[PDB]
């Protein structure tokens, strides 16, 4: 009985101290790394009574007095708190993940479902990009993770497509040609790949041709802006006509 | 038998007398700090109430009665309470995180999924913002962290995107020429980055320039304002025109 | 073994008496504050009849009947009672949070989420509010708290956005200096703030200027209209044309 | 030991036997109820089977096999039940809150986050309205509760906000004085609230005038009719035009 | 010792038995109902499985091994199920609530959020339908109490809304007279309910009057066609313009 | 003491021995069945570890030491591979209940949330249909049951709607007489059921009537086919003008 | 008395001993496998510090004191660990399922819920494909598997859909004929397939008739361009009129 009632002072003495240095634990560790006033103590605080409380029940029920209503509200708390920490607990597992896992990392230019940038920084909750026109957007991994992950440093070569709407009375074979003769030219479009030149759309007021050609990366923004260019000029002069919006109008006097 | 019921009544009077202790405690450490009748009283009561229920509890457990029925009810309570709860505690959680983490601070302009405007301050629960208008927004901290994060203030210098259509039949070399001779001129533009001035779409009754320039955030808003207003003068004085609406119609008599 | 059934038996009868007794004070308590025959009768006659089955349960359980099974399935029973209950606790959370915590108070103009008016009432389960068109509107506090609060009666001055598009062929300088007389003489728009005229977009069949003007909350709605009747009418005198959608036809006969 | 086997025989025994007593009882109450022969039947069968495997498991924990696994399955299986049982208990939850609590009752004509019409009846589970046109609907009081309830037979007095659009070159002070002399002379019109008459828009093709004047509930779908044709009628007669949709053409003959 | 693994082996003898009796008397039940070789087959085998590991656990824990560990984790799998399983079970109970408590019965036409024909079957899950034009949809129980109910077999009188535009010089009196005469006449047009002819929009290029009169379910296809037939000729008779689209252009020859 | 020392040596032999047992029997199906390097060794081991682990914990148990820390985790790992599972899982159960209870089955040509095919095959996890045209879908039936099952070949007969519009100025009766002559000539109109022709709507530019005729599935295709052609000529011949689109212009020279 | 606290000190120490050992042991396979020092370190940390918990609760257990606070805290934590976990445990689950399983393997070329490309690899918790202008996508397993997969290079012969628009005026069969015509030489088409030619659709300014041809997947691009230019050519020369849009206008001087 004696050793009963001193064990139990003894664990609610030896908890009170564990508690404190427990509590200021967290506080060296909060310091060093960034500390926060209100995080450091509120945290640290709230470590100390977890502590403490457990003690308590420890020592009551070594008395012999059932803890079973304690345990079954501290294990309600904790379910709680773990739900609402899972939005967060998540972009962490994310982050671990992309981390070891990963496509992408610093440097690289992606697109991660919609916002695309230059990745800045891929951090424990959130991904941080500085996008094309120099915003900065801090993504949370596990919507990273969820969405599609299309990295734009890691492939060398792609497709352009135009596609240049003549008139109707255009000669097919003339706007082929034409078309043809232009990225046959153009150096920078990869000539062992795909070079297609086709009459594809019966347009509303217009017809248009697709045309598909490869280029490597760097390159590609060029080969469009210069290829079109080309073909507005070509067009210009021999006569094909990039037509505007057509309208046959009836008229009825009355 | 005797034991039993003794130390039952034992544990009840104990548990009155260290409920109304740690209340009167509760009660010096609200005092000696900020005491608020209404939180101290009410405080320092339910901390009593608590501690009396579960030495009531604890005492049917002596008698020998298994309370495993009010231990599951109680605890089908408590993770309501806990669940009603997490959409709040979520948003604790989400501004410690956001606090020690962030990415935006007072100050700052952002955009946080849709309303944008300038921080004015990142609360406990909730981050308060002034948009641009003058409107006073306050953002649940949980909704802001999940969605993305775009901060505008982070960057230094941003690019601007004119898109000027002229019409058809312009000298694509003189509206070059022009273009890059405003942009050229612009000292808020940084010369060494990107200055793009490109035939970049074969318009529907336009043949538009696509004009890329960078400048330092502040300067922005304004270059893109003069380089506009700068475009429509250089324009007309040079006789380059700024099309309407083009349409072909064909006439038939009936 | 008869102490046993004994017990049993005792309890059994204990059970039965406290539960008639337990319902007989929750009906005081019922029509002392506020009666209604059927929640006063269905509400006691629940907590009797949990009080009795949890003694039916101890008892088997005193004599040696495994209860664990009743236990079980009275456990997840009162887990779905409060997942059922956990929408509604949550709008009493928020109102709690809303109350101690608040940024809009009765009387105060505001946007939640959506949905926006003048707050009547802020209470204990929803936010009453009534909308400028006559609408009243009673909004769950959790919704209110899970969207933005954008308050209008908090910050005190506001910024107007005027966007007036002449024709192409007016003075832009001309256009600027009217605008810009206009909100100079305007009282009611703050003299030290933003006032901004400018060429904003080069339109369609339009060129239109943005003008931006603060004033005070109530003074806005009017500094807009009475700002626009002005523009509207200078203007027609100064000659500038507020421009008709416009459109180049070409003719072709057949 | 044959205390032990006997004490398991027992109470199978005495389990079959209550198994069958709390079947037949349920069957009692289905009766008179509102009985159903699946329900009823199916219902009565599974609280039998309940208690007998229930007994069982006690059998087998009287002879001594530990039955924790039939008690973990039985549990998890109660939770999920509970879990489906969540959307319909959750709109039983509300039909008390909404029954005891409610601010729209039968005869009231409301908004129910869309869907509005008269209300008929708020049961138990659903809410039944009348749609204007006639149809029937049966909103579930949980998604009722959820969503924001505008009632239009509490508050007595709405605003109809015409909008006008007359040509450009129509008097702006006419127009006004006209509007202005009908909503005057409108007795339906609550003189002592908001009266506004002014030019709101510069048109596309129009240039159009925002009238907003308060009537009582049922008044101010006549007055808005009336009003209306008022401003037709006026309009025409003064020589204010309506506009049909403008459009400034230049021909080009080619 | 000995009675310890023989009570162990005569458990498991008296589970491999039960277990082949459960999954015989499953298949009873099956084939009764309405048996499927695949669902039949299956779901007694997993009754059978089940009820014999617990056998083995039940004896492994006889023999004196703790199967906490087998527990647990049958537990957690338990859940799991439970939560994958909660979307179907979630049907169901809809299905049982739809069932006593139902709204719409076969034969009834409904509209069950959009998806709107005539109940062929109200099931155990998911309810079944035939859409007017003849295609079968079957809706899940749960959707459909998520969803508004609106039935159409419940009321028996309902309102059809004519929205007839005329041309602006036309006679705002004789349009009403016309339309009153063909409302009045109509025989199937509830005379002591709402009849509502009046000028309600000023259209674009129309001036609308809005026509709402109530008919019996049945009656109503026919008498909006009917009506509107009817409207159709006598204002082309009575000289009333239906309108095409306007347009004022103004010409400017370059 | 010895005895518990040896029975749990013994029960750590029995455990590995059983484990690599169990692994060597999930080889030996997975082999016969359709065996995958990485899957059957990655899984019989996953298989074999369970069991080595669970047999520690029960000799440690046994020993003396109180697992209850093992046993959380090992269950919280349980469950976090359950999680992970239930969307398989949760398939897998669709799965059954769509092919014992099921609507559509192979053959029948439906649409399952937007896309719509012809259904290959109803299996275990996921239902397979060939588009119209020609692709290869396979929809996991879990997604399949949450979303309306719309199922084409359930009514043997299905109905068209054609809506044809004519010039304001045709003669109704004549619109009418030609078209219910095609309908009543076309064999494949069931005769006996709905056959409606009616003037439908006042169209913009056009009035447009309504045709509704009933055909058995197969048939129904090329009804709607037959009947448009046959539309198209007889209402040429007759004179009946299918118009293009109206406009009314008004000129104003300037 | 010192049984059990010599027991529970021996039980601490062997705890910390095994817990380094098994450390060490984690270590070393770590290292023989791919280390990484920190998961290796971090890993095997996490492991001593679990064993050595789970030491210091079964030696308070042995001390007596009742370690329920402990196990329910690391309990609902794990239950939270488990959550965030799922949805990358989700992935991985996805990808055994998809390695062991899949329908798509490498080269195939495939649409997975939009994102359609050329599969590069299926790895562990990714799939990764080369969408044809040359994007790399990296796509999730998991939602891989929630999102329908359909296989193009599975099937071998597919349908191309052409609709052609002629003017009004174009005489059916003609438009027909040679639309049958130019199927009909085209080898490619599967003769033995569906090949549909009518006038579907009663078009705005057009009558549009649509052709259904299949083909194999690799002619089937080139296919319908070369179907698709003949019908240009062959409709010109024949003098069937693409027409563009049409629009009747009637003048009013005013």
């Amino acid at each position: 009985y004696a050793v009963n009632i001193v064990a139990a002072l003894a664990i609610i003495i030896v908890g009170l101290i564990i508690a404190r240095m427990i509590s200021n634990a967290v506080n060296r560790l909060m310091i060093s790394r960034k500390i926060d006033a209100t995080v450091a103590d509120f945290l640290s605080a709230l470590v100390r009574y977890g502590i403490i409380a457990f003690t308590l029940i420890a020592a009551l029920g070594r008395v012999g007095v059932q803890t079973a209503s304690v345990i079954a509200v501290l294990g309600a708390a904790g379910l709680a708190v773990g739900l609402a920490l899972q939005g967060s607990l998540s972009n962490l597992a994310a982050g671990v993940l992309l981390v070891m896992f990963r496509p992408f990392r610093a440097g690289e230019y992606v697109d991660l479902g919609g916002v695309a940038g230059t990745v800045l920084s891929v951090q424990i909750f959130s991904t941080t990009m500085r996008t094309a026109d120099g915003k900065i957007i801090v993504i949370p991994n596990g919507k990273i993770i969820a969405g599609n992950i299309i990295n734009f440093s890691r492939e060398p070569v792609r497709r352009n497509e135009f596609i240049i709407g003549v008139a109707y009375d255009s000669d097919i074979d003339q706007v082929k040609q034409i078309l043809t003769n232009i990225i046959q030219s153009e150096d920078r479009i990869l000539k062992d790949r795909e070079m297609t030149v086709r009459l594809n759309e019966l347009g509303a007021s217009s017809i248009n041709f697709v045309v598909r050609v490869w280029s490597n990366s760097g390159d590609l923004q060029n080969v469009y802006w210069d290829v079109l260019e080309r073909i507005k000029r070509e067009f210009d002069a021999a006569g094909i006509s990039f037509p505007y919006p057509q309208m046959d109008v009836n008229f009825k006097r009355v």
